[PDB]
């Protein structure tokens, strides 16, 4: 199988006069590639993939193709949709334009049953010649694939090749890790990226890592390398920024501070998203003095 | 004051041949609605598959239910809501356009938007139509929650906010809103607790068991609303079975697995993600509908 693992950035999208930052997202890109990332997810989660149109989405998606040609750094594109039709298309659409692979979000809201599941993403899988990492984030899909949904479409789709868990279960990634040893764990969730990574999981695809990629790349390849010992003491000192970044709902205070950090010019979000409160604003501050961030 | 649309309402199955909206058998269906009593009808709802509907298909529902609802005291309450607000301001005002006489606007789902966000999000789309818009609380689906501070405060900061679509579960909350904002048009939008959120003073029920008995959701609202609470109770209690088998798998697999088996539509055809249920909810669907009495067309 034809995987895409490491450390990997789940790229915030910066606004600019409520238009999508197009030069600061590549110079964001390339502070990622410079800090030891290994792939960078474009329109993702992270990257308010729900406000963005389809010519953003694009734009995103080739900013990110180009800024990544010539180095060893992947394109894992974010194309998911509570729509079948409309998942099919995203993937088609993010393979014509030079993505290496694509992040698929369960479906969302509708809240498909197994079955379900499994026609969306062979659908989603067969129309593609990419890899396809499966995303499991139920507190915000409403839905869970199952276990057994996930080792099913590993085993009977060749591109399928492993899953993003978000969803604070280490008992399902044993689960998934001790049935089905040769599919790509990818942790979802900064806090607890060495539990994961330690059991055999395979990479981040990370919101940490926006502010501090150097220490994410750090911590996933120590770990790959079975340096654990080095690995737990990056994530056990990134505990308190990895849960600071989502006293609100991400990606509020990853762009919180990735403006505090003077790495993007404007605080803004789309609507629903919208500012922290203030003191949220200021506690994003305070446990930033703790950490040295990189700049450009 | 406020416009409000209340009453018993009808979260509208969308019927597919052939993969293609059956606008046919979508305009009988809402003329069984009407002739059962239905006070509104909701097209293009969650019940209705709006996730896996075009824009185009979006109208088209929306015009078919205005139109068959022309010349009747019968309202349309056309879902118009995004987890992208932009889109939501142009749902909103898209729905207007096509002869809706309010709105259902859903909770943005997936991205789970905080409280302030989620006033900025309906108080953009209050402020871009004159009709009424009534809010969808859904956390189970959306991942957020609509708290009852933000439900209040935007019910009386915008005028076209006049009430909120509950599907919570929880009772509490519902005592909570009309405890502190009475004046406000609570809705049911969980079928086997109709009875429970009426008899507290909420004003109607948007319900999926409608679509396959109109008339018992119609008698057990006005019940309700006449304050004939031992009527409406008893039409609540005898629909308990069936309001929870229509949930055995995800609203509105069973819902349409039921219409399919009771010859009100002619093919059992979903838009993925959503399929055909297991072989056994098909079963346990099949055998709770035997002891209801199906109204024809
Ligand atoms: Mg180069
Ligand atoms: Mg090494
Ligand atoms: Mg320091």
């Amino acid at each position: 199988k034809n995987i895409i693992i490491g450390a990997m950035t789940a790229l915030i999208t910066p606004f600019k006069n409520g238009k999508v930052d197009e030069q600061s997202y590549a110079r964001l890109i390339k502070r990622q590639i410079e800090n030891g990332i290994d792939a960078v997810v474009p329109v993702g989660t992270t990257g308010e993939s729900a406000t963005l149109t389809h010519e953003e989405h694009r734009t995103c998606i080739e900013i990110a193709v180009e800024t990544c040609k010539g180095t060893k750094v992947k394109v894992l594109a974010g194309a998911g949709s509570n729509a079948t039709h409309d998942a099919v298309g995203l993937a088609k659409f993010a393979k014509e334009h030079g993505a290496d692979g694509i992040l698929s979000v369960a479906p969302y809201y509708n809240k498909p049953t197994q079955q379900g599941l499994y026609e969306h993403y062979k659908a989603i899988a067969q129309s593609v010649d990419i890899p396809v990492l499966l995303y499991n984030v139920p507190g915000r899909t409403g839905c869970e694939i199952s276990t057994d949904t996930i080792i099913k479409l590993f085993r009977d789709c060749e591109n399928i090749y492993g899953v993003k868990e978000a969803s604070g279960n280490i008992d399902k990634c044993v689960d998934l890790l001790a049935h089905e040893p040769r599919m790509m764990l990818i942790s979802g969730e900064d806090a607890i990226n060495y539990p994961i990574l330690s059991n055999g999981g395979k990479g981040v695809i990370s919101v940490t890592s926006n502010l501090l990629p150097d220490m994410i790349s750090a911590l996933t390849h120590f770990a790959l390398d079975e340096n654990y010992k080095e690995a737990k003491k990056i994530n056990d000192e990134l505990y308190n920024i990895n849960k600071i970044l989502f006293c609100e709902s991400n990606p509020i205070p990853i762009k919180t501070a990735m403006y505090l950090a003077g790495l993007i010019e404007s605080l803004e979000f789309r609507l629903p998203l919208c500012s922290p409160s203030k003191e949220n604003f200021a506690k994003i501050e305070e446990v930033m003095k703790k950490y040295k961030i990189k700049g450009f």
